[PDB]
């Protein structure tokens, strides 16, 4: 209990990060999950045992917060639903991230030529895809919303950048934030360009990193890894971190290179190159960049 009726329930996933963070709360009759892992038996079966333990099972849940459309918080969603859950999403997320799941054909072509225009040679998608259970009729949250959930009152944080409608989950009068995958205490959340992605990722995540800073939050539990004890030390230290990132990847364009060849070393695979090609495009439209193609091949000036 990080809060009385406030669970951390850690969640098995089939991805590098290997475990998701969900949050369970429960209070004044109602019962609510922020994120809900995907559908895995691995996964299912750990969130049923957390569920259990609270004396709880998945028909008990009636609203879902999710803080963005990847796999690992969104996966279960439609699950959820269909037991009679009512689904909250960010409305950036809508004609995007959302649309990827529910229309497969959407963004299909566009992905696949992103990563062929840059450079990448000849699905673990379709694998994911399988995994995934999107929502029918999910409802748009707005950014400084509040909703009364479980007894707590929660402020909707839009924090764009490692998806475009990322939204945390800020408890004002605790000042506990739910931070999703906008920050992270390890690493970086990934800020990845893809097909249906905003045009500036990498701007909006640096720019949600400011809001994060001067929140004024005492303490951030995220959608992975351990809790953020110092919210605006560790914004900073991402701020610096993607700082660092762009400086290394200017030294990298010894020479015209393509995204795919520089995410090789600019993360010494699939998610490696969006972020390669968010920071690349960065660069491009502070002019410290340009490409020639496609075949796009990015050059220092
Ligand atoms: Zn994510
Ligand atoms: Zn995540």
């Amino acid at each position: 209990a990080l809060l009385p009726g406030l669970y951390l329930l850690p969640v098995p996933i089939p991805y590098p990060l290997k475990t998701v963070n969900l949050y369970l709360l429960q209070g004044a009759g109602e019962v609510a999950l922020v994120d809900t892992a995907l559908g895995t038996r691995a996964a299912r079966g750990a969130l049923e045992l957390h569920l259990a333990e609270l004396g709880l099972c998945f028909q008990d849940v009636k609203t879902i917060l999710l803080t963005h459309h990847h796999p690992d918080h969104y996966g279960l969603s439609g699950f959820f639903e269909g037991l009679g859950a009512r689904v909250f999403l960010h409305e950036e997320e809508f004609a995007r991230g959302h649309r990827f799941w529910r229309e497969p054909e959407a963004f299909a072509e566009a992905s696949w030529r992103l990563f062929l225009d840059h450079g990448t040679p000849e699905e673990t998608v379709e694998k994911t895809r399988e995994r995934v259970h999107p929502p029918q009729n999910p409802l748009p949250l707005r950014d400084g919303e509040a909703l009364e959930v479980a007894g707590k009152r929660l402020r909707v944080l839009w924090t764009p950048g490692h998806a475009d409608g990322h939204a945390a989950f800020y408890l004002e009068e605790e000042g506990v934030l739910l931070a999703g995958d906008a920050l992270l205490e390890k690493v970086s959340p990934n800020v990845g360009l893809w097909a249906y992605t905003r045009e500036n990722p990498l701007k909006d995540f640096l720019r949600s990193l400011d809001r994060l800073a001067d929140l004024g939050a005492r303490v951030a539990y995220a959608g992975h890894f351990g809790p953020i004890a110092d919210v605006r030390q560790r914004a900073e230290e991402l701020k610096a971190h993607h700082q660092a990132r762009l400086e290394a990847l200017l030294a990298l364009l010894d020479g015209p290179k393509t995204a795919w060849e520089l995410s090789l070393h600019l993360f010494p695979r699939r998610f490696a190159f969006a972020e390669t090609l968010a920071h690349l495009e960065y660069l491009r439209e502070e002019g410290a960049v340009g490409r020639g193609g496609p075949p796009y091949r990015y050059f220092r000036r």
